[PDB]
């Protein structure tokens, strides 16, 4: 595989929701950083979809190429965007900053 | 609620579509000033889907606590992307920039 | 139509995926350069799907204005986010690109 035109599609396609670098910052969605070798849904810090967070494989070449093929099937119920926020106290901390945020 | 911290997921998981600032622009969102005690819909300048239009509640700690854990379960047929331009004049708008630019 | 008000349109609501000039770069949507009197996906280099590419309509004001008032119902099955990689050669060039890193 070219990782010269990897790159290029991932700035392209990937990167306005993922990041890769150790360390990387999670935005709409997980970072990638550790991603092969590793199960699915478990980047530390992400809350996934109950499907993303137990398809169960482990991700690799083989299982990235049929997943990039069609994400949604491969993962049915998977969400790429803003579906709601599952734990009660981050949506506490949400609102309570909302609440004071939006009240100029 | 921590503000502090909900100002972090408000961050990573809002700002790309919402302003919260008194004045602050619309985007793909609307913005969110004066949210709290403001019936649904009702951000003067932005164009809703006639769900979240018409949804007819008051946003507040509890109606902000199961929307935010749901959305879409809480106000059936609400967009998030671009799901079409309603008015005539503006999509007539909109073509005529395009006509413009895309043939520049 | 008013094309400063037209851009206006553009700038809150379509830049964030699609550029107008010509030789712009393809985003999540594709370039738009060159749109009129051209048959539907017909933008170079860019992977639409297979709905956008065989609408087989020419876009003009008539389409166009139809198109935007509800994109999903003009051509059901289009997708305006990340859906897929078809191409089996760039999916193993995003691989291993990510294989490297990912792995930092
Ligand atoms: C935002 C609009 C995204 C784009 C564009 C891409 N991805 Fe994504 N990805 C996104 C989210 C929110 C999620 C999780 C969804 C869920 O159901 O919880 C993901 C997840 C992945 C994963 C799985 C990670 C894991 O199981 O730990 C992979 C491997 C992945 N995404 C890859 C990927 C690539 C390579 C992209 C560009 C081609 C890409 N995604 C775009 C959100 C978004
Ligand atoms: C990203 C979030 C997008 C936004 C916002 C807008 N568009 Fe888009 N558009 C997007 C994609 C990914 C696609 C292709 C979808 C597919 O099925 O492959 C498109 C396509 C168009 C087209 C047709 C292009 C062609 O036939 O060659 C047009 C005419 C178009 N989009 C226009 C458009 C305008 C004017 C928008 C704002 C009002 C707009 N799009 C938003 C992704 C996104
Ligand atoms: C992307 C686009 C987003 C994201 C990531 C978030 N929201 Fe927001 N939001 C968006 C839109 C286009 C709409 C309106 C949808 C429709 O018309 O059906 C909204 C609306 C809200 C609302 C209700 C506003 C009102 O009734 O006046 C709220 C309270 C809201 N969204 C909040 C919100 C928060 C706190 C987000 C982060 C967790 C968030 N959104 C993300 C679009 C988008």
């Amino acid at each position: 595989g070219d990782v010269e035109k990897g790159k290029k599609i991932f700035v392209q396609k990937c990167a306005q929701c993922h990041t890769v670098e150790k360390g990387g910052k999670h935005k709409t969605g997980p970072n990638l950083h550790g991603l092969f070798g590793r199960k699915t849904g478990q980047a530390p810090g992400f809350t996934y979809t109950d499907a993303n967070k137990n398809k169960g494989i482990t991700w690799k070449e083989e299982t990235l190429m049929e997943y990039l093929e069609n994400p949604k099937k491969y993962i049915p119920g998977t969400k790429m965007i803003f579906a709601g926020i599952k734990k009660k106290t981050e949506r506490e901390d949400l609102i309570a900053y909302l609440k004071k945020a939006t009240n100029e």
